[PDB]
DNA sequence: GCGAGAAACAAAGA
DNA sequence: CTCTTTTTTCTCG
């Protein structure tokens, strides 16, 4: 998932699970809890969910008053809150057992992963990954994205990808944000001029605003999946079909060893 | 520091 | 059968 479809499950689960005494926590996969599963099973059985946080990409349950379960879902992580008698799936991976329901972590790739911090060492842990800020108009500052990009002969796709200059678009929204902002993805970030810098800027904060409005890109049932951004969609995916602004077709190329589609008339290299 | 390429892993498609 | 394709962080040179 990108950060929109992060930000749904996140509500999903607020809705849902805050309040929740946690009865139990299994796993057929422990090796994806990085701080230890038998150490976060000690920790954690019988607390209380009291909040779900995100930074990025990445989920925080609060639970009890001092723990900060970070959660990565990575390529295809997925939660599902299911019944008790639930039959375990093939890529089932982890397991939060409450009095009437249970969480369900499933992961095909095995990429998820889980860390459990204490409250204060939030902060440090996302100072330490170099997150940047946030996709809105209050945390995202275009004075200093202007200057980061001033600075670097890094090409523009790869640059945002980073997660550094912005937190929260993957393949999928940065492909999208390009094609809206009219920018090739291979630019050279030094070459982008002021009004363009603007533009992008804007459409980062535009794209995954109106996408967690709609609830994520849902491709491919699990919390987060009755989004319906996948359905306004212009580039990703869509190679050989007509750009909407011009009419011609959507190309796609390997940039920086990802798939990448855009215009090559709305889009000048 | 950089960019290229690839691994962690599994499945699906050519 | 082989090769390619689908977030983060590494090694290599
Ligand atoms: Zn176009």
């Amino acid at each position: 998932p990108e950060l929109p479809e992060v930000e749904t499950v996140r509500r999903e689960l607020e809705k849902r699970i805050v309040g929740q005494k946690i009865i139990s926590i299994e796993a057929t996969y422990p090796r994806m809890v990085l701080t230890g599963f038998e150490q976060l099973k000690k920790e954690l059985t019988g607390k209380t969910i009291q909040g779900i946080s995100r930074r990025g990409k990445y989920l925080i349950f609060e639970i009890g008053d001092d723990f900060r379960l970070i959660s990565h879902l990575r390529m295809e992580g997925k939660y599902r809150l299911a019944t008790l008698d639930a039959p375990r799936e093939k890529h089932d991976h982890l397991t939060m057992k409450f009095a009437d329901g249970q969480l369900i972590y499933a992961d095909v790739r095995k990429f998820g992963t889980w860390e459990l911090i204490s409250t204060d060492q939030v902060l440090p842990y996302f100072l330490k990954k170099k997150i940047g800020p946030e996709p809105t108009y209050e945390d995202f500052d275009e004075k200093l994205f202007r200057e980061k990009l001033r600075k670097s002969t890094k090409k523009i796709k790869p640059y945002l990808l980073e997660q550094t200059l912005v937190a929260g678009l993957g393949n999928i929204y940065v492909d999208e944000v390009l094609w809206l902002a009219k920018i090739h993805p291979e630019k050279e970030t030094n070459q982008l001029i002021e009004s363009s810098i603007h533009l992008l800027h804007d459409s980062i904060i535009e794209i995954l605003q109106k996408a967690i409005k709609l609830g994520g890109s849902s491709i491919r049932s699990a919390l987060g999946s009755t989004g319906k951004m996948q359905n306004e969609l212009q580039v990703y995916g869509k190679t050989g079909e007509k750009c909407s602004r011009c009419g011609a077709e959507i190309q796609k190329i390997k940039v920086a060893g990802r798939g990448t589609h855009f215009c090559p008339v709305c889009q000048q290299k």
